[PDB]
């Protein structure tokens, strides 16, 4: 009683490439405001510019049951204090959840409600991280080497980039002095 | 606007095994006519009856939108020429998918739809396989060491054993003289 060819594609848990994936690049320059040093932002952008992250997506047509996955490719570094992350976003259909497998790297995911209630889960390679139905992911690399995890998704959740693009985390992943800490963000 | 807490639970990438998961161990005695040679069968049962497969899943409430994860951990074995591995089921909401992602070992997925029409894809780790809304998926160790996925699948989807129970797979996957063949199932 059905129809879509099932399909395998190989994952380089070293690169996180998925050949024939949708790949998107986003450098520094494509995330103003999402840092909280405009200051280091903008010193960064004009010395390198450099690539924060690429996701490698695997999406199917907008239907409810079905499933995406991708992976998500942060490299590493710091905007002044502050590690390379994802941007973040809700999903259209705010009930929906996602699940993140940690391949690569050191890093983790900072997860946030609608009403700003934040948690950090970190996850070495092996972890699962379970981002609940209401909440935001924003995966973050907090080591020297890229940190790469394979995200599965509802085929509908959708992507609602705007709320976190204006209002950011309200807590941010720093480090000083060779502590890395989840602190408020200063800016809420 | 949410409520769910976040958390993060390891998954040994070598043995499968997920700590505070719900553990399903199938020994071969709780598959009886699943393999195609009966006797064999019976015997192997009688001297040994070997594990044949666990499962450690971590499931939410049936809810739209939300999702479940599980580890399938395949061990090492033959009935007759026929190698070990999972029942098999549908979703008892037929159009859901699911998305496997082979972590260790040699094994592979073999597909079926309500209709019977079936597809093997073979997956190394780090391969990972889309089995489509409406397919049953079965996956199969092909080799002499565990084979193990993680499978993520969404928490609504629930289980129908029962129609693969009386049916089987319409394929078969063997090893015949050193030659792994995918080949008809002769009880169709």
């Amino acid at each position: 009683m059905m129809y879509k060819e099932p399909f395998g594609v190989k994952v380089d848990f070293e690169t996180g490439i998925i050949e024939g994936a949708k790949k998107s690049v986003r450098r520094l320059s494509d995330m103003e405001g999402y840092f909280v040093d405009e200051r280091a932002w903008k010193e960064l952008v004009e010395k390198e510019d450099p690539v924060v992250y690429e996701v490698y997506a695997v999406e199917q047509e907008e239907k409810e049951g079905d499933l995406n996955f991708s992976t998500h490719v942060i490299y590493p570094g710091k905007v002044g204090k502050e590690f390379f992350f994802a941007k973040g976003h809700f999903h259209a259909k705010l009930d929906r959840a996602q699940v993140a497998v940690a391949l690569k790297g050191k890093g983790g995911v900072l997860m946030q409600t609608p009403e700003g209630d934040a948690k950090w889960i970190s996850s070495e390679p092996g972890t699962v991280i379970y981002s609940p139905p209401y909440w935001a992911a924003r995966a973050v690399n907090i080591g020297d080497e890229p940190f790469i995890m394979l995200v599965i998704y509802p085929a509908d959740a959708g992507h609602d980039y705007g709320t976190i693009a204006e209002k950011g985390f309200s807590k941010i992943v720093i480090e000083e002095n060779g502590e890395v800490k989840v602190v408020d963000n200063p800016r809420w």
